[PDB]
């Protein structure tokens, strides 16, 4: 007969945005049995040929973009402290106490790379000649009221000095986007921008320097631009929902693991 909701659901685990076939009279086991021989197969083929993982290979491709640019790789502490957070504006229990996963009384998991960044930003302008250009790919956390993921993988990189112009910021993103494959348009008229899919943000540029510089020890010009990994894989592998492209025990590289 007809498939129930609940059947409905489990066809979507094992379904393939590249599979060509529409949930045609028959039964549930069927298309069960059709779609687990697949995704078996999918998994065979990338156990005997690529064997790379998606999350990984992107921060490796990303890797490899900013360092042939001239930004220097980063790879600062994930637990931060608290007091980091404080820095940036946030106390209270407004975005505080509600979506910071804390661990002791004064360290947390990082939700962003910016607080990390512009200190090596301040560090560096002591050594490296201008203009100081740095990136890094790496885990951040969020808590939730809202409906996202809670432990996603973000790319932070950022000019300080000369050539910080709205201008040369685009021509980075246009630059980077188009390297991948993955379409997009940039919205902005705030001070910032948005980099948009249709109806999904892949990023929030910053543009010129901000009053919360001076906390952080910089008093020249500075672009930047916070991208999620995830987020990008699941336009480029056009994934239903982002979980299929997180860290996660549920999939590997969009492919079911319960078969
Ligand atoms: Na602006």
């Amino acid at each position: 007969p007809a498939l129930t909701k609940s059947q409905t659901d489990r066809l979507e685990v094992l379904l393939n945005p590249k599979d060509e076939i529409s949930l045609s009279g028959k039964p549930f086991r069927e298309l069960e049995s059709e779609l687990l021989s697949r995704r078996k197969k999918d998994l065979q083929q990338i156990y005997a040929e690529e064997r790379e993982n998606y999350l990984g290979k992107l921060e490796r491709e990303i890797t490899r973009f900013f360092v042939d640019r001239g930004f220097l790789e980063i790879k600062s502490p994930i637990l931060i402290p608290l007091e980091y957070i404080e820095r940036m504006g946030i106390d209270n229990d407004t975005e505080l106490s509600k979506q910071i996963f804390r661990v002791d009384k004064n360290f947390c998991l990082r939700p962003m790379l910016a607080p990390n960044l512009a200190n090596y930003l301040r560090k560096l302008d002591r050594a490296l000649p201008d203009p100081i250009k740095i990136f890094e790919i790496g885990p951040c956390y969020r808590k939730e009221g809202k409906e996202h993921l809670e432990e996603f993988t973000m790319l932070n990189f950022c000019q300080m000095g000369s050539g910080c112009t709205r201008e040369n910021l685009e021509s980075i993103i246009t630059d980077f986007l188009n390297h991948l494959g993955i379409d997009f348009k940039i919205v902005g008229d705030g001070d910032t921008l948005d980099v948009m899919h249709g109806d999904l943000e892949l990023s929030s540029a910053v543009v010129g320097p901000i009053p919360l510089d001076r906390e952080w020890g910089i008093d020249k010009p500075w672009i930047g631009a916070g991208f999620g990994l995830e987020r990008l894989l699941k336009v480029k592998h056009d994934f239903k929902n982002i979980k299929r492209a997180a860290r996660s025990e549920s999939y590997y590289n969009g492919i079911s693991t319960n078969l």
